């Protein structure tokens, strides 16, 4: 029960790092597009206030 | 001693359940960040024609 509760462990200790590796693929992929949208939206912000400084003008 | 590599097995999958709940949390605010970037990206893109149209105006 106990090797078998190892093999558990053990599993619980890949499945769960597994999946916390998963995560971090996850992760850094919605990190990346959390910043390719942040970088998109602040160059959007950046033209936004391109414009602003146009639209002061 | 399976039961002490079990311990600790169970330790990681306790830890990497830590790591993977911590990335997930993680995970949920970059995605939700994503999802809220995405749309600022979108109305700042909308807004950098909006803008562009004050200009234009």
């Amino acid at each position: 029960i106990i090797e078998s509760d190892l093999e558990r462990a053990e599993e619980r200790a890949e499945l769960s790092e597994g999946k916390c590796a998963e995560l971090e693929e996850e992760l850094k992929t919605v990190t990346n597009n959390l910043k390719s949208l942040e970088a998109q939206a602040e160059k959007y912000s950046q033209k936004e206030d391109r414009y602003e400084e146009e639209i002061k003008v």
